[PDB]
């Protein structure tokens, strides 16, 4: 469907009203498999791996222990137990909007 493929995380809209552009994070969804490519300042490419499941308008992402133990885990995720359930505020073939505790993750299809 629309969720399948790669997504560039363009912006965070924080619960306190702050917005910040992101240009280094890419989420990928492929039939339950989740992966996130993060582009480091040093020209490096760090990838986190996990799974995702859907229930109504919610998406639960769970990262593998190895991704949770990654030295850059708190830079890009920092989720307790490598898990986060997001509200899908918007999904179309080109747009994705995820919400968790007032913070929005804004994506465009890549």
């Amino acid at each position: 469907g629309d969720l399948a493929g790669k997504w560039q995380l363009r912006q965070y809209q924080y619960a306190d009203g702050t917005s910040e552009k992101v240009d280094s994070v890419f989420y990928n969804f492929q039939k339950g498999s989740f992966s996130a490519i993060c582009l480091l300042k040093d020209g490096g490419l760090t990838t986190f791996f996990g799974n995702y499941s859907l229930k109504g308008a919610e998406i639960s992402i769970i990262l593998l222990p190895e991704s949770v133990n990654d030295k850059n885990y708190d830079t890009y995720f920092g989720w307790p137990e490598g898990k986060c359930t997001f509200k899908v505020e918007d999904l179309s073939y080109s747009s994705l909007r995820l919400e968790y505790e007032g913070t929005k993750s804004i994506f465009r299809k890549f």
